[PDB]
């Protein structure tokens, strides 16, 4: 009923959209992993009479449900998708997307890691993102590689028309008490990577984490704080 949808509010298999700004939505889905249920976010950005998708909905069936929810709520075709790192909450569902006419993209680093680990593999490589601080345009967004954080390949996405910063899993929600799933993280570099984001996007108005509630710029400092304390 208008609040940001939360883990116990979304059954696994269902997807909800949330309007962030004009032409910008997040998508929210839930999934089971190692016997616990988690929410996760992605992004939808209007690209003329088409849509750009950022990240899958964490699984094939969730991603099919995402496409159906987009058709119901927005009614414009998803033509391209970008996955912001190699984990299943970002690429699981890429095969569904490809079979539904969506061209799927990720950095070469993400594609290599997905392949090596047995995750679904985006079709197209995004060059120009291999060095921290790199940025490239992709339709209505800018893609930025901040350096290693949650993963070595994590990308962030900025929507300049709306000053929306989608941090993906390199950015944690304000209620977070831990650095999330750190299996593939670089806790030592993470605060430096967040500092790069802060420097590059000082006018961000909305910051969206990979999991949990959007907020403002304070999500970036909070993330640095909880990663440093985790490492400690
Ligand atoms: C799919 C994703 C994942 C699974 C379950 C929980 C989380 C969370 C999370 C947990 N708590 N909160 C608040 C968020 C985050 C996050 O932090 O992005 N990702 C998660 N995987 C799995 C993996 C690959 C490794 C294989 N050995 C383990 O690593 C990840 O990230
Ligand atoms: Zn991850
Ligand atoms: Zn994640």
């Amino acid at each position: 009923s208008g609040e940001y949808p939360t883990v116990n509010e979304i059954p696994v298999g269902e997807v909800r959209l949330y309007q962030i700004a004009d032409g910008v939505w997040s998508h929210i889905a839930t999934q089971s992993f190692d016997g616990a249920v988690y929410p996760s976010n992605g992004l939808i950005v209007r690209d003329g009479d088409e849509l750009l998708l950022i990240d899958t909905a964490w699984g094939a069936k969730n991603t099919a449900a995402l496409l159906a929810e987009i058709e119901k709520q927005i009614g414009l075709p998803v033509t391209r998708a970008v996955s912001t790192h190699f984990h299943d909450d970002r690429v699981g569902g890429v095969d569904v997307l490809r079979a539904a006419g969506v061209a799927t993209y990720a950095s070469p680093s993400t594609r290599r890691l997905a392949e090596a680990e047995g995750n679904e593999i985006p079709t197209h490589s995004l060059e120009g993102l291999s060095s921290s601080g790199d940025a490239v345009r992709f339709g209505p967004v800018e893609l930025f590689y901040p350096g290693a954080a949650h993963s070595t390949d994590n990308l962030v996405v900025y929507v300049p028309s709306a000053n929306v910063l989608y941090g993906g899993c390199a950015v944690h929600e304000l209620s977070s008490t831990s650095a999330g799933n750190v299996a593939d993280a670089d806790l030592a570099e993470w605060p430096t990577s967040v500092e790069r984001i802060q420097k590059h996007y000082p006018e961000a108005e909305v910051v969206i984490p990979g999991h949990g509630l959007p907020g403002g710029l304070d999500l970036l400092q909070h993330t640095a704080n909880v990663v440093k304390a985790h490492k400690n």
